[PDB]
C-alpha cells in the first residue's frame, strides 16, 4: 500500500487504477488546495504519508526542517527522463536536488466568466491584475462573484508584483503597500478559497477568480461539457505572475518508501506523464512527453509559456522566518 497528499485536481481519473494495475500496489489518495495545509501536516513529523507534493518554495523550507528522506535514485532509473535545465532551476530550493522530482509546473492569472465580466465591464480587455486590485473594478464584479485564494504566500505577493514591487521583499514597508492593496477590495471578494473556484467559475455562480492555470483549464472544459453556454478563460496578467513547480517528496518517517518509489518511477514514463498532463491543464518536467500530449495542451503559450511571457514572471524564493511570519501576519489582518 501507498499513502499520497496530492493536490486537489492535479491527477487523470485512471492513473492510479493504471499504476495500481501495474504494479499491484494499491493507493490511498488524500488531496489538499493549499501549501498551507500540507505544511500544517508536516510541521508535526508524523504526517504519515509516503508521498507529499510541495510548491518550490515551501519545499526549500520543508528540506531545511529536515521532512524529508534522501532519494534513491538507483530507485528511479527514470529521472533521466527529466529536464535538466529545469532541475537546475530547482537546485535552488534543492541543492543537487537530493530530495525531489517535478511533477507539474504552471502559473497563477486570472480566471473569468467572459460574458459576465463583459456585461459588467463592457468590451474592455481582460489583461491586468487591476481587474482583481482596483476598487474601481471590483465594486461592479462583486454583485457576480469573485474569489480569491485563501493563501498569504499568493495573494500577498501577486499584490506586491502588481505595485511593481518585488514579489520576494523582505521589506515591512511593501508588505503594508500590499495589504492596503487588498484590504481595499476585500468586501468585494465573495470568499478566500484555493479550490472552490473551479466548479463555481464552470457554473456560473462566480464571474472572476485568482487561479492556477490548469485548474481554470479544468473549469472551461467543464463548463464545455456542461452545455450552457459558459465560456471561462485564463489569463497572465500584463504585470506578469507567479511561475511555480510543485515536486514530489518521500517524508522522512515514510512506512512504505519503495512503494513511493515505484509510483514515482512510474510517473517519470513520458505516456503516463503525458495522460496527466492531458487532463489536468499542467505543464509537465520530461521532454519526451510532448510529442505525444494533446496538441491544444502542449501548443498552448499559457500552459507552456515563450520566453517573452516567462520573463514577466516571478518565482516564490525560499524565505527567511522572518519574513514569512511578516507575511502570515499580514494575511490574518486581511483574512
Amino acid at each position: 500500500s501507498l499513502h499520497i497528499y496530492n493536490w486537489t485536481d492535479y491527477i487523470a481519473p485512471t492513473t492510479l487504477k493504471d499504476f495500481t494495475k501495474e504494479s499491484g500496489i494499491d493507493v490511498s489518495y488524500d488531496v489538499f488546495d493549499s501549501n498551507e495545509t500540507l505544511e500544517g501536516k508536516l510541521v508535526s513529523g508524523h504526517s504519515g504519508y509516503d508521498i507529499v507534493v510541495p510548491s518550490n518554495n515551501f519545499l526549500g523550507k520543508q528540506i531545511q526542517a529536515g521532512a524529508f528522506q534522501k532519494l534513491d535514485k538507483s530507485k528511479l532509473p527514470n529521472w533521466k527522463n527529466l529536464d535538466p535545465a529545469l532541475l537546475k532551476q530547482l537546485e535552488v530550493s534543492d541543492p543537487g536536488n537530493q530530495y525531489a522530482v517535478p511533477y507539474l509546473w504552471g502559473t497563477n492569472g486570472i480566471g473569468y466568466n467572459v460574458a459576465k465580466v463583459k456585461e459588467v465591464l463592457g468590451d474592455q480587455p481582460i489583461d491586468s491584475w487591476a481587474i482583481l486590485f482596483e476598487p474601481e473594478n471590483m465594486k461592479k464584479l462583486a454583485k457576480c462573484g469573485v474569489a480569491f485564494m485563501d493563501s498569504g504566500d499568493e495573494m500577498l505577493p501577486a499584490a506586491l508584483n502588481y505595485l511593481g514591487l518585488d514579489p520576494n521583499t523582505h521589506d515591512p514597508k511593501d508588505y503594508k503597500k500590499a495589504e492596503e492593496v487588498l484590504t481595499k477590495v476585500r468586501p468585494y471578494v465573495s470568499y478566500f478559497h484555493s479550490s472552490k473556484y473551479i466548479s463555481d467559475l464552470a457554473n456560473g455562480n462566480i464571474c472572476v477568480a485568482f487561479g492556477y492555470s490548469g485548474d481554470v483549464f479544468q473549469a472551461a472544459a467543464r463548463a464545455e461539457e456542461a452545455g450552457k453556454g459558459i465560456d471561462i478563460q485564463y489569463v497572465i496578467p500584463k504585470e506578469g505572475a507567479n511561475l511555480w513547480f510543485d515536486l514530489m517528496a518521500i517524508p522522512a518517517d515514510a512506512k512504505a518508501a519503495d512503494n513511493a518509489y515505484a509510483f514515482i518511477d512510474y510517473l517519470l514514463r513520458p505516456e503516463v506523464i503525458a495522460k496527466v498532463s492531458d487532463y489536468v491543464g499542467y505543464a509537465n518536467a520530461i521532454p519526451g512527453a510532448r510529442p505525444l500530449m494533446d496538441k491544444s495542451v502542449s501548443d498552448s503559450e499559457e500552459v507552456y509559456p515563450p520566453q517573452a511571457v516567462l520573463d514577466k514572471l516571478y518565482v516564490s524564493a525560499v524565505l527567511p522566518a522572518k519574513v514569512l511570519r511578516l507575511q502570515t501576519r499580514t494575511w490574518t489582518r486581511i483574512k
